[PDB]
């Protein structure tokens, strides 16, 4: 009777599909939005979901997002305010809540966020009991804590995205110095996603050379080549670009893309992302920052265990110490 | 105390792997192969199984394309004779049998690749039950048939490669003519994959343009243009194809990793590929033959109703006649 | 002496890079920007030169991007308020200029956009003589004459993006209807981006089944089904969008990747985009509007001649109407 | 008039295309084919020649990837015997020639394949005098330099695959013993593509932990977890892959795809091929052997300088030493 009827013969019953690789978004700003285009680009959900406060915002993304469809291969994308929307996820990306204005810590965003993450996270876990999480939010590293406190996830299953984005922005700058595509240039930025991170020196190399070995000064005052300054400019990255643009977004949606490729192609790749990090380097409280870590299917499953110098352990100790004088006094979690 | 247990730190204490988006590929020579690197290049198994009887040529197929790994997303590619290897397999493509000698029809390989059939098929339902099969060996529609029977899957989970690649010939000889890219160029190849095939010159479309529209003749024996060539070619090609090389394999291994993509990324794209058709067009007998379908993460879910001309639905009636001659002189299924 | 010169050993003793795939966005607003990831995302690039009038936006965007470097394969992205910056690109999307209100006709942009224009365009080909230029900015019809005047450029070589979204749109509602991949779902909408449209019903189909040849009353105000209301829905999108989220980028940028695409990759594929139209359906005047072209490493090449039914022809024409009285009061191209 | 007159209204003159990035391989056996459906897969190419001396499968292989345009992006396929069909080439990719019998060293085809060369390389450089060479026929390292010699192009513009393949084979074997992805296994196979490769154990890295710096005796005959027989797997791989299938093919096809990425996407991606390394660790003469080096679209541009043990310098310039044995007593090059 209707075209459909006329069109379309049925070979199977109609039946509820679950979907495979489900992701969910919860904030649909310049992070959450970065973050739904990059996920959609790299084909990486079968199903999209969207959560905002906002409603109209969040319909207006989910129709412009929908409008795209013929370009992209994720045949269902949906948006809501209730976390219902959210059901049967894998990963739920986390960008929910406050950035920093000009020249703000993203330390000083703590307790606002904390109060935006205790009505969510309950709501998440709730609907999808089998998700990874990955925390973007800021302070990543103390909401990745707040997030593990509130969910009652495994370790392995809540991760913040953490320093894939320092180490990113040090890789581009230590290649720009050299000549050469990023991904043949190796550093590790770890610790806090913010002004303690640690720049590992000693395990920076090219084709497998220490750069160290080569310019023994490296990373210390006493360089005349300052390579410190390209720590210094890493810190500094996003307090630039927040004056210059307001907030940064694509850097951060394509370093989260990159951790979902991880995981739901069950790749078992390495990343500098925030965990759980107590009994390691004599941390000796539930601190999270970021360390290398493989991240396959089951999420974040193993850490590295590094060979650094007495200074790198000194900082990473000092970073650890800057995050847990600020989580020891976090009430009701 | 192993290198391994200095440098790896566990999170998670556990290491199996959930059985989730794994490919079997039967048979691995010259067409399991094109499947095999097609099925990698677009990363569309997070583990690939390889079974087959050669054990030599099977174990150095899998380490050969075990080498390429780091250029691949695909991190756990295993093969055996034995077909436990194959347990807990979403998709299974089914490339093995005898093939075509020149100028051999596909139907002369009917009694040898069912007896191959009813050894292979019992094996792949005992380890892997809830798959979705994708037939290839020749004559597709038959042992499609056969393999239904055989396997006791329902319909919607047994699928012939059928005229996808049909399709995809017809589409690159007219879209050469026209000086356009085939997916720009509309035309449907249906019934059998072989010498019996439609040409649906009544649907043939550029942008929504009817062709035939343009030209009434066209797909007549009065056409002074002579398009009722493509398709002889169509029907022609696998002939012209293994005089020279001896064999066909990259075309169907790209149309083969095409209905996996549909399939796993859960799309319900349309396909020209090989299903049940009794009670379409007349037919009375439970004939597989290819009609457009709807693939999606189930499998084969909807068969597109068309209004074909007079002399397509002839051609589609002799094509299901041809078939069901074979079909009903089949034991012990 | 440098690490530089410890670590790397000149082969060839020239670094230079001979211009070669090279994009320009003008613009770094929502469109620009989304313009700019999903050419990043697609790997269209290997430079992307952005160009604005907001000197401290366009070097924080400019950075964010290149902040993800890792992630991409684009080895030099750069920006400056100078169009020096823009020298020798192949493509140059325009993206800059003002916006619609909520409510607002794109025609109501008119006078503003063609200011911004009669600056850009001058700069884009001063710079880049061989370029193809792809129009964004509304009204994209008219501004796509606008930039043929002014440019100098043959016709081939300048492009609106005109109704490639628009037929995504129409695809995208379609296909939810039916249950299938847009990509599975033909329509096109020619004409006017924007309140004067056509939908051409009668070029409509799945798998070459024409669905107006099914619902003789599709496109028709007496259709029991409303098939009309979809292309209503097509016409207000960017309306309901603009009210709820305040803009449209994300379908747009696709849209433009898409096009992009096509030329660079030379595949000769069909779109429906904004070209000088005169002596086509009796059009008399240089209007330029969308209907199916072929693009490629030329640029557009050709369009496609279309039969069209009696409602198709006067709602194109009318469009070309709606079209000229703008264009022809235009002053100093 | 003709159908396509009626569908298709010039907006340009037709106009002869030159490609850009057109690739050539020379050979369409085994390794030639694998070359041609990972470059196809990847999308690196605007047009694709195929060469050989067999002319039938030759034609064969070329109407079979034609017929999968379709699923690709490679608007041109051609093929012919004569070196005219290779005109205006970015990348010449070589495998013409004889392979190894069972158990054959490389070094015993050298004869054999120089007289192909003789004849072919000067074919290539007169029809694409601005091309990259890349051989893969074997000897791989003696036929790069044979084709420095025969060419008489610059140094930068001749690339041997060497030890990318061996470098990817041993990241495979290291990242399966730690449970990693190869990607993020770092190590380095330098020297002859054969018997007397280097293992730089001293670089070989996890997230810039040296493994080295973990377990000292690394390589050594004296290492209880006998790192050493990872290596000697490296060396045996071809010769145990071609006693079970014959030859290899797939994941050197994946390996010469990886380098064309760096080169036509102008990456400055860091690869170990085989360039002339006069100059280098005390090698006296012309002796072309795999070092880390840079790849963009000018070809390979630099070589990294390494700080290596004294054991790993010694057996580098014993494969120096053992190529330069055969280099010094070839013939009129
Ligand atoms: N970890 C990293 O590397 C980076 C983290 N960030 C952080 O990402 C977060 C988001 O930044 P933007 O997207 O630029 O901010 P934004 O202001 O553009 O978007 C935040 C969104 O969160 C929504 N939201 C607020 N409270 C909510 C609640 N209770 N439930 C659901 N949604 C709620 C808002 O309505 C808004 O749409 C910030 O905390 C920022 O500091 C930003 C850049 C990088
Ligand atoms: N549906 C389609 O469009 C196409 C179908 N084909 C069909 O694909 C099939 C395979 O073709 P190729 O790979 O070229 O053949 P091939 O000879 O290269 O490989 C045949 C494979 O099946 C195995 N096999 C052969 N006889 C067997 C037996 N009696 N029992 C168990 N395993 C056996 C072999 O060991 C090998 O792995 C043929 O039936 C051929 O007609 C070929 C091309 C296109
Ligand atoms: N063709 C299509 O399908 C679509 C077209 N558009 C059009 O794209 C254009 C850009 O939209 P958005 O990026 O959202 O706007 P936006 O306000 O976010 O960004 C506009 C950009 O143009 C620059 N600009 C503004 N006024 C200028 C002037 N007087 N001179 C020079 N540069 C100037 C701004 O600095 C900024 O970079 C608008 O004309 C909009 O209507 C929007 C969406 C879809
Ligand atoms: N560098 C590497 O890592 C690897 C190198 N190889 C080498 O690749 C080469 C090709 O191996 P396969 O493809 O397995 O051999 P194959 O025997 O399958 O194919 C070689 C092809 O070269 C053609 N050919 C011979 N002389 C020719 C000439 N004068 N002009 C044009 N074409 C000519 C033959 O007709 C044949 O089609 C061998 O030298 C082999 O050792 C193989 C694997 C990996
Ligand atoms: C002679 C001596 C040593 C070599 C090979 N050098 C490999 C050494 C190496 C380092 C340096 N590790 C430091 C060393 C100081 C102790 C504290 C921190 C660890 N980082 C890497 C990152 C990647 C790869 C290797 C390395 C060659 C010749
Ligand atoms: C019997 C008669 C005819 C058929 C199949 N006919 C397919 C025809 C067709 C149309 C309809 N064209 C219109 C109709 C006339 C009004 C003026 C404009 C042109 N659109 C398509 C889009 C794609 C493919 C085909 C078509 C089958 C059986």
């Amino acid at each position: 009777a209707t075209l459909k009827e006329k069109l379309i013969a049925p070979v199977a019953e109609e039946e509820a599909t679950v979907p495979n690789n489900k992701i969910t978004v919860v904030g649909v700003g310049q992070v959450g939005m970065a973050c739904a285009i990059s996920i959609l680009g790299k084909s990486l959900a079968d199903e999209l979901a969207l959560v905002d406060v906002l409603e109209d915002k969040l319909k207006g993304e989910m129709m412009d997002l929908q409008h795209g469809s013929l370009f992209l291969q994720t045949p269902k994308i949906v948006a809501d305010k209730d976390y219902s929307v959210t059901a049967n996820s894998k990963i739920v990306v986390v960008t929910a809540g406050v950035r920093q204005q000009e020249g703000e810590s993203r330390l000083n965003l703590v307790q606002r966020n904390v109060n935006v993450f205790k009505f969510i996270i309950p709501q998440i876990v709730k609907y999808s009991p089998d998700c990874i999480i990955i925390v973007v939010s800021n302070p990543v590293d103390i909401l990745t804590y707040v997030t593990w406190k509130l969910s009652g996830l495994p370790k392995h299953r809540v991760i913040g995205s953490g320093c894939n984005l320092d180490s990113a922005r040090f890789r581009y700058l230590m290649a720009e110095k050299l000549g050469i595509h990023p991904s043949s240039c190796h550093g590790w930025i770890l610790g806090e996603h913010g002004d303690s991170s640690v720049a590992v020196w000693s395990g920076v190399n090219v084709a497998g050379v220490s750069l160290q070995e080569l310019n023994p000064e490296m990373g210390t005052d006493n360089d005349s080549e300052n390579w410190k300054e390209v720590h210094k400019m890493v810190v500094e990255s996003a307090y630039e670009v927040i004056k210059l643009k307001g907030y940064t977004n694509w850097a951060i949606g394509l370093s989260v893309a990159d951790l979902i490729e991880s995981m739901l192609k069950n790749l078992s790749r390495i990343h500098p992302v925030s965990t759980m990090v107590k009994g390691m380097y004599g941390i000796e409280n539930e601190v999270f920052l970021s360390l290398p870590c493989i991240l396959n299917a089951r999420g974040l499953t193993s850490v590295i265990n590094q060979k650094l110098k007495d200074d790198e352990v000194a900082q990473l100790k000092k970073s650890a110490d800057t995050l847990w004088d600020i989580q020891k006094d976090l009430k009701d979690l």
